[PDB]
């Protein structure tokens, strides 16, 4: 008639379980009911675990590495029997094969955390088990038993009718922490299959007795009510033995009721002094609340914000950086090269080969200075090298060199922001970048190419282009130069000394006049040298005579005769690099205009979008706050403290039930 009873335990199981929410270690915690049992005994003791509520999921083959924290509620007003996971909250599981294939699934995982549940039925009382591994690497099990029992929880020893009572590791282990038997009952399973002389020797022990005695069960839909029934059938066959009046006690019913005494009074002598504790380290953590945070709010959310915001601050400090001459320099360094590779495939020698040289003989590259102004090869040569510089992908060079020097300062100043931890989020915001400037390559490419269309029929160059194109000239011209010269001993420090790539070359010379000729029949060896020496001698000729060549039309563009732009077919390097300089900054404009500002103005929306769709959709909110170090430690106190609040609460509500 206890109902204020079952009402009292059912708050503090739920206290209970709140402590063990606020961490592990790091709170006090109230007792609970541990089970153990050998392996027979432990068989028996799923098997009494099961029938002490209804069928359940166990035994079969079982890891059993990890605990199982039962919490059972008290189920009036339901009339369903569904049994629910903490961890998976609000996900109710109605029949318990469901329960089967996931804990099961849960055991065949394998941290030695307990797992923890929830069951309601309205014929089950309120509990508060807790099953760890029965005894049998073996030694680790008994080494967390041994840590779950020597604390005063009420311990639950089964033990098999077969066995003999001082051969069970249950009970055996149960005498070893508890000396005097004050604070452990023992149950005797698999009772059926003994004589009720063996009932009353093995239930009514004097040997090693103990308080809160022993209780004898049978333990093996309405299964609740069916186990019940022949429990309450069976004890008709030897009534005299253990039945009423008879000093023992058993059934299920019986056993089920002492459980909830037991339970209620060590949690309840506990409650006191965790009480006092758990305001004490409420005290402490509001304190540390104020002097280590001043008492400042924080959320996921708010943390993502306001990030967000300073990366964004960051990213318009750098667009007021950019503009449009940094623009001028990169592209008008990319046409530079594109203007080497021009003047070099149309007027330079070339890669060697063993095979001996086409003449080239009615003109040479050395005597421009010299030559016929009218001249019908030197016309076509720059008006073919200049037709090829801007009939070029130059739309699409603008566009990917813009791009690739976009998405490098994102990346630097994402290095730079507060993204550096959190790779996740980072990646969202570079590949937004990306895919920003993938959008706009295309328009910005092909509007290239449309403005520039006049300048491809007649890129006419005035006087002032004409100087700038040699004062820049001068300059691209010796840094290919030097760049060559350093190529050129570097391939010397790389075969040895120069003494031995003047002779391979020697030889590179033999075979490119008439003086030796060799066949390819044995690609091994070609004269006294190797066919890597060779190949290393052909390179080093190839840088030389460029070299040479490179030199010469240096001093051809500081000639005098360049000075003026009437002769532009005799100096193609100042006019061409005048080409460059004009297609460059025109198409500066262009690109500065449609693909830099589209990405000023895009690329924050994209980030927006994409970071929503990514902490939304993947639920990486929550673990973008966890990894950082020090908001983790900030979300984790303020929830720590709104956690023991809570638990304050419930216990004052508890103890105004049971004040008035």
């Amino acid at each position: 008639r206890d109902d204020n009873m079952m009402f009292i335990t059912k708050k503090m199981i739920e206290i209970r379980n709140l402590l063990q929410k606020v961490g592990q270690g790091s709170t006090v915690t109230l007792p609970s009911i541990v089970v153990i049992g050998s392996q027979s005994s432990g068989k028996s003791s799923v098997l009494e675990a099961i029938v002490g509520h209804e069928f359940l999921p166990k035994g079969s083959n079982m890891i059993t590495r990890r605990p199982i924290e039962l919490t059972l509620v008290n189920d009036p007003e339901a009339k369903v029997d569904y049994g629910e996971f903490p961890d998976l909250g609000l996900a109710r599981v109605t029949d318990f094969s469901l329960i089967q294939k996931t804990l099961t699934e849960l055991n065949q995982s394998v941290t030695d955390d307990p797992i923890r549940l929830t069951i309601h039925s309205p014929n089950i009382p309120d509990l508060s088990l807790i099953d760890l591994p029965g005894y049998i690497l073996k030694r680790k099990i008994t080494e967390l038993c041994d840590k779950y029992i020597r604390g005063p929880n009420i311990i639950l020893a089964i033990s098999a009718a077969d066995t003999d009572l001082a051969n069970s590791t249950a009970l055996q282990a149960s005498r070893r922490v508890d000396p005097r038997g004050e604070r452990t009952i023992g149950v005797i399973t698999k009772m059926d299959l003994v004589e009720p002389e063996k009932g009353a020797a093995i239930l009514s022990d004097r040997q090693y007795p103990l308080k809160l005695g022993y209780v004898g069960v049978i333990s093996k839909g309405n299964l609740l009510a069916s186990i019940n029934r022949n429990e309450k059938n069976y004890f008709g066959s030897h009534p005299t033995e253990f039945g009423p009046d008879s000093g023992v006690s058993t059934g299920v019913m019986t056993l089920r009721k002492k459980l909830l005494q037991v339970l209620e009074q060590q949690m309840s002598s506990k409650l006191n002094e965790t009480t006092e504790a758990i305001q004490r380290e409420l005290e402490e953590t509001t304190y540390q609340f104020k002097v280590q945070y001043n008492e400042q709010p924080m959320s996921a959310e708010s943390y993502l914000a306001a990030s967000l915001d300073d990366f964004k601050h960051q990213f318009h400090e750098f667009a007021s950086s950019f503009g449009r001459p940094q623009l001028q320099t990169l592209l008008k360094d990319a046409l530079d090269q594109k203007v080497l590779d021009q003047l070099a495939a149309r007027y330079w020698n070339r890669p060697i080969e063993d095979l001996s040289p086409a003449p080239r003989e009615p003109d040479n590259i050395i005597d421009l200075p010299k030559a016929d102004p009218d001249s019908p090869y030197w016309h076509r040569q720059l008006d073919t090298a200049c037709s090829g510089l801007t009939r070029l992908g130059v739309g699409r060079l603008a566009a990917t060199v813009a791009a690739s020097a976009i998405q490098q300062h994102v990346e630097k100043l994402l290095d730079k922001s507060s993204f550096a931890k959190h790779p996740s989020a980072r990646k969202v915001i570079s590949d937004a970048a990306a895919t920003v400037l993938a959008d706009r390559s295309y328009a910005t490419s092909d509007g290239i190419e449309i403005s520039l269309k006049p300048y491809k029929f007649d890129p006419d160059i005035q006087p002032n282009e004409w100087a700038q194109g040699r004062e820049h000239v001068v300059g691209v011209l010796q840094a290919e130069l030097e760049q060559c010269q350093a190529a050129m001993k570097a391939l010397e420090n790389s075969v040895g000394g120069r003494k031995k790539l003047k002779e391979v070359m020697s030889f590179v010379d033999k075979a490119r006049k008439g003086e030796i000729i060799v066949e390819g029949d044995h690609p091994s060896g070609a004269g006294g040298f190797s066919a890597a020496l060779l190949a290393r001698g052909r390179e080093a000729v190839f840088l030389r005579d460029r070299a040479d060549i490179l030199s010469l039309r240096i001093q051809a563009a500081k000639s005098r005769q360049c000075k003026t732009l009437t002769n532009k077919y005799y100096c193609p390097e100042v006019f061409l690099d005048a080409v460059a300089t004009k297609l460059a900054q025109t198409a500066v404009l262009f690109l500065n205009v449609e693909m830099l500002n589209d990405f000023y103005v895009r690329f924050p929306r994209e980030v927006e979008a994409k970071l929503h769709e990514h902490m939304h959709a993947g639920g990486g909110l929550e673990k973008f706050a966890r990894e950082d170090p020090k908001v983790r430690r900030h979300l984790d106190l303020i929830r720590r403290k709104e956690l023991l609040e809570t638990v304050l609460g419930k216990i004052e509500e508890l103890h105004r039930i049971s004040s008035g």
